[PDB]
DNA sequence: AGATCTCACGGTGGATCGAAAA
DNA sequence: TTTTCGATCCACCGTGAGATCT
DNA sequence: AGATCTCACGGTGGATCGAAAA
DNA sequence: TTTTCGATCCACCGTGAGATCT
């Protein structure tokens, strides 16, 4: 009847951030100018919001938290995709797989001191290996569906109590049905920030190799994501600790350092290298940490690899080995798609330049796995790079959470307030609703080490400053 | 061509508080839905704003202040009124008078610590005594044009330096011409808050009477407003000081108190009445003030008249005299239109109940003028009651100033910022532009003393809590 | 003058209500 | 009937001008 | 853990620019 | 010509996530 559909009227409601009274006025005014069939009455817009929700049985809201049954959320996402974003029925026998990434991050909105929200982004819906639907900007907030948020300051224990809880549900989800087709989900925990990567890093030690025990005949199990994490989660820490273990057994060339009078001069050179490094960058070193052993944070480990040349010249290690390690890792966490065949040979060349040069130190299982087997993961799981929502993108999500809470929630009760915030986080991330944003300006294209560009494929849309 | 005029598109721009990017998106979206002739392109909306401004020669903006030549502002207001709000040419010989109130108030927005803005509201445009245009809500912000604002914390000296400056311009303004008619302005300084009324109260003493020297043959000059102020500005103070002078010469019944041993017991009873009043209300009394003599603020004088009964029973004065004074003043500052014939006789009855009862105290020129001649002013000048913008209305003006400064001003430069704020304060107060607001809820109708209702005519639209 | 206590109100979107259409 | 749609209601609460106070 | 320094970016509406129509 | 109209530019700056620090 009218011109605006109730589904695109909603897109106008959200792109303009209009409030209920503002939209009712926007309708009534342009009704009084005579033009009658322009916008739907807010009753219809509500009805149209009602289609974007999961059924009320699976969304539970409390004064502190709001969570959606992951199964129902995925069912809803698939339902929307098939409803509108396809020319349907062109695939009636083919097998249907929806590949999706997920994660979580805590924000500090300056009680509602901080929010710990789990998010899920469907990346790709594939029919029998062939692409039906893609996510046009997989590093932007336009499809970041919520799973749960809670007003609990992010701690280490809550992250574990959330990962185990979400994984015990990922294992249980059976495929979701829609208009006769049966779609199966493939979830990858990829939207992991830095400090959460540190918190979950508790895989401290393993056998010589679960796979290698050289042949690869020991197969791979991919569910629950544990491998990708333990292998390449960001990794950045467990290579730097081993490089430091080399940097202290350097004068003596022995891995089992219980030999004659070594440990004391090990600690003495440990003190000297640490003095010179605290001199040149004013950054602390691995020396002592209370939990899980002596370690460092990634916010220092990045500067460890920022100038591989200088740290290697000061620590007494080869420049080019640290350069190539800073290249292989800066290709993992670059956020750009990884050219797997090239990366396999670069990792091989690095493993060689390492072991043909360093034999007195034997390869720990973490450095064994990043180089010898790390390249296989990006191919076998075809993962989006370890990147998660952009700097600007995560800022947009957090700013819009604050906005939905302050200006667009009903103050009748606390539960109604989180209900509004959640059922707006769902609308504003629907795969149906066209919902515009202010045009982004071009950034300087992020520079990486020269050997990384040959490693990546730089046709993508992503504009981070600190972390992609 | 299109449906929305560039003049009503602006009304939609302001009623919805849309930003330039929001309006451009609102146009483009509903253009992509096919409907082409709905809104004007923002170029046209700018062109339509250009008509609401005074010519650029008379608006001067500085990093601190922004002021409009009052003459040009009134010319613009008359131009708008005649352009659109009339069925024109029905009055080609009649004489045209535009009656307008004005004032100023400082606000403290929590450097831009406070703003001191002068405002002007056209109330009534009259043709040869007959009404052509009225202000539908003369106590609401919908027509409050700005004259000047400045980021200077409101002090006593700036208010005087502004009143003299504005009055030296009101005296100089010649009538404004539009479409062949010649309209003459009649300005009344009525939008005066409480503390500004105190600041301007510096008319301390005069002769026995400028008019009465009983016959009224000494005529009235009405320009520059000085009379209305000195007579009834709010008045509230100069009657209470005289009532206190009575309350201390009470035991002795002598006005010239240089008599035998009186002054000391005058001060002693002064101390006793002050003790009992500081006991019952915990409010200080006139006793000592540094400037212009011993005085009080109106925020205490209102509680002086709040319960006339108790203060009179404690101070030793007649209940009914203070009751009738609290009635005559609460009819002056009630904010409702004053039924002049009834008020004349009530003032006469009060003057009688005062002087037939109190002769030993002679009438000071302020109490002489409020009662004997005060009733004539409201008739001769036909003033709106001393009320100024409502509590909710002034809150709306200050909140919208804050909004225009924060969200709807360009940050390119400080002068551009005040330019935006001012040329939005002008648009949002134009007599042409239909600009809607959220519907106000009904308040409890303000209660006054029983004798005031017979004094006023309560058909009006005004909803103050503290001060109309 | 400058600081704090008070406290009535603008604003939030769904839930209900009641006509009125389909 | 069953939907559509405007007018209120829900309850809180951030805010900002008045009031009181040092 | 909790606090502060840093610092690149979203957002503001008119001023200019350049085609493109009237 | 003279207007219309979209795409940038103007310069700041409040804000909010990272980084550094106790
Ligand atoms: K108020
Ligand atoms: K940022
Ligand atoms: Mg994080
Ligand atoms: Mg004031
Ligand atoms: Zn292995
Ligand atoms: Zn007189």
């Amino acid at each position: 009847s009218t011109i605006f559909s109730p589904e695109k009227a909603l897109g106008l409601l959200l792109s303009l951030k209009l409030s209920k009274w503002q939209y009712i006025t926007l309708r009534e005014t342009t009704i009084r100018e005579g033009s009658k069939e322009i916008y739907p009455s807010y009753y219809k817009v509500q009805k149209a919001k009602l289609q974007c929700y999961p059924p009320k049985a699976f969304v539970a809201v409390t004064d502190s938290s709001a969570k959606i049954a992951l199964q129902a959320l995925l069912d809803l996402t698939v339902n929307r995709i098939f409803e509108t974003i396809r020319s349907p029925d062109a695939i009636q026998n083919k097998q249907l797989i929806l590949i999706s990434k997920w994660g979580f991050d805590g924000a500090s909105n300056q009680g509602d001191s901080s929010i710990f929200m789990t998010s899920l982004v469907p990346l790709k819906l594939t029919a029998d290996g062939d692409t039906v639907w893609v996510n046009p900007k997989p590093c932007s907030p336009m499809y970041c569906r919520p799973v749960q948020f809670s007003f609990v300051k992010e701690t280490k224990d809550v992250v574990i109590n959330e990962k185990t809880a979400m994984d015990d549900e990922i294992e249980a989800l059976v495929p979701s049905k829609c208009q006769g087709h049966e779609i199966s989900h493939k979830l990858m925990m990829t939207m992991i920030d830095g400090k959460i990567c540190t918190y979950l890093s508790e895989a401290k030690s393993n056998a010589a190799c679960y796979l290698c025990l050289l042949d690869v005949i020991a197969s791979k199990t991919i569910s629950s994501g544990v491998y990708e994490f333990g292998l390449s989660t960001l990794a950045r820490i467990n290579v730097m600790e081993c490089l430091l273990h080399i940097a202290y057994r350097l004068d003596f060339k022995k891995w089992s350092a219980r030999g004659e009078g070594h440990q004391e001069l090990l600690h003495s050179r440990k003190k000297l290298i640490q003095d010179r490094f605290k001199d040149d960058l004013n950054l602390l070193i691995d020396i002592v940490k209370q939990g899980s052993g002596t370690t460092n944070d990634g916010n220092t480990a990045r500067r460890f690899f920022e100038f591989p040349d200088k740290t290697a010249a000061i620590t007494g290690l080869d420049e080019d080995l640290i350069r190539r390690f800073s290249v292989i890792l800066q290709a993992i966490t670059s956020g750009e798609i990884i050219d797997v065949p090239k990366f396999k040979e670069y990792a091989r060349t690095t493993a060689e330049k390492y072991v043909e040069l360093y034999d007195w130190y034997y390869m720990s299982s973490t450095v064994h796995k990043l180089l010898i087997h790390g390249g296989d993961i990006i191919a076998e799981n075809a993962i989006v790079p370890i990147g998660s929502l952009s700097e600007e993108a995560s800022e947009a999500r957090n700013k819009d959470f604050r906005r939905f809470r302050e200006h667009h929630s009903r103050k009748k009760s606390r539960q109604a307030s989180n209900e509004d915030i959640l059922n707006m986080l769902i609308i504003s991330s629907d795969p149906l609703i066209s919902f515009t944003r202010p045009k982004l300006d071009a950034h300087k294209r992020q520079t990486y080490f020269k050997e990384t560009v040959e490693l990546l494929q730089l046709q993508d849309q992503e504009a981070p400053t600190e972390f992609h």
